[PDB]
């Protein structure tokens, strides 16, 4: 395929380039599955909270398995367990209707999505009159043995997490008896995440850098904030190399051995994203793109300012 691959603990090989699916509407999300498979992609980065996975089935169903154009053992596919889904009996519901939306028998990959729970129900945020969320105290450690049934059930070959911290990490490692292959996090040369890298390095979990592009494409932007894609040293190495700045911020990933999941419904852009293994930046060049980390964070739940989740005790981002 287009991507070369990094080796999970598992003995997986997840793809350095997957297609991001958020905000990939149903009406255009099967046409980006269908050319993303057929110009290489491999791996497809999927979540019940995105509201697609019934399309994103479709297109599955079409282009993957016996007699179809790709196999289904050289696709990698993730989805996420939503909030609302931790208490332990809700889990294996919850991945069940994943894999019917999705017409898979089987995930490569599932995440739990965030470490804190919302309300059980069929609500994905439940809320107050003021807006506020209706939390639940289900503990991850809880929806994390429930989640290790689904791979003795054989409808999940790999779990992971999404958005811990370095301490909750450490939290589900004391309890695992399968161990988390993959943490997803927010991360691109603004929001380095090089502590949490290294952390995850030394347990064993790859790392899956989320808006890898700065996520220009988010409803609460602050117009205060810089723009990833518009950084001059990024545009300044995209001249230089003859490329996009997003291929300029894909390649700086890839070359630390982070998998991005860039998300797009535009052709060129999905091909374009998958392109970054043909050219490498100088040891210089990526000390330039390392001195723009600035901790700043693009990705942080909003309500009605104002972060929403913030105050909560599980809460990922609190710790440094
Ligand atoms: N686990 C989590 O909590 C979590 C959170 C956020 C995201 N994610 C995952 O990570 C994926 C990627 O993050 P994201 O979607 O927030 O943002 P992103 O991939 O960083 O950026 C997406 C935006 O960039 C544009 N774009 C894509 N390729 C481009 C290119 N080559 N040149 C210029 N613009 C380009 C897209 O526009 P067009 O589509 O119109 O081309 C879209 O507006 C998500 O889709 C989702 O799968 C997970
Ligand atoms: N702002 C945030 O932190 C998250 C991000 C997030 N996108 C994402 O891919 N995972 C997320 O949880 C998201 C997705 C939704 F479908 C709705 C809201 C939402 O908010």
């Amino acid at each position: 395929m287009a991507a070369s691959c990094v080796l999970l603990h598992t003995g997986q090989k997840m793809p350095l380039i997957g297609l991001g699916t958020w905000k990939s509407e149903p009406g255009q999300v099967k046409a980006a599955i269908k050319y993303a498979l057929t110009v290489g992609y491999r791996h497809i980065d999927c979540a019940a909270i995105y509201g697609n996975e019934l399309e994103i089935g479709e297109a599955l169903q079409e282009t993957v398995g016996p007699g179809k154009a790709v196999p289904r053992e050289e696709l990698f596919v993730t989805s996420k367990l939503w909030n609302t889904k931790h208490h332990p009996e809700d889990v294996e519901p919850a991945l069940r209707k994943t894999l019917a939306d999705l017409q898979l028998e089987y995930l490569d990959l599932y995440l739990m999505h965030w470490p804190y729970a919302f309300e059980r129900g069929d609500n994905p945020f439940p809320k107050n009159a003021d807006g506020t969320i209706r939390y639940d105290a289900t503990h991850y450690k809880d929806t994390w043995k429930a989640l290790e049934a689904l791979v003795a059930k054989g409808l999940v070959r790999a779990l992971g997490l999404s958005n811990f911290s370095s301490r909750q990490i450490d939290d589900v490692l004391s309890v695992a008896s399968v161990r988390p292959a993959v943490l997803q996090v927010e991360c691109h040369p603004y929001l380095a995440q090089n502590e949490l890298i290294a952390h995850c390095q030394a347990r064993g979990l790859e790392v899956t850098a989320y808006s890898p592009l700065g996520s220009s494409d988010r409803a609460w932007r602050d117009p205060n904030e810089p723009v990833l894609l518009e950084e001059p040293v990024v545009q300044a190495l995209a001249e230089k190399y003859n490329r996009s700045p997003a291929q300029i911020l894909l390649r700086w990933q890839v070359q630390r051995k982070v998998i991005c999941i860039p998300k797009s419904v535009t052709p060129s852009r999905i091909l374009q994203n998958i392109q970054v293994f043909d050219f490498t930046f100088s040891p210089e060049e990526m000390k330039q793109l390392d001195a723009l980390n600035k901790n700043l964070r693009f990705i942080v739940p909003m309500l009605t300012r104002v972060p929403r989740d913030a105050g909560h005790p599980l809460y990922p981002f609190n710790d440094p």
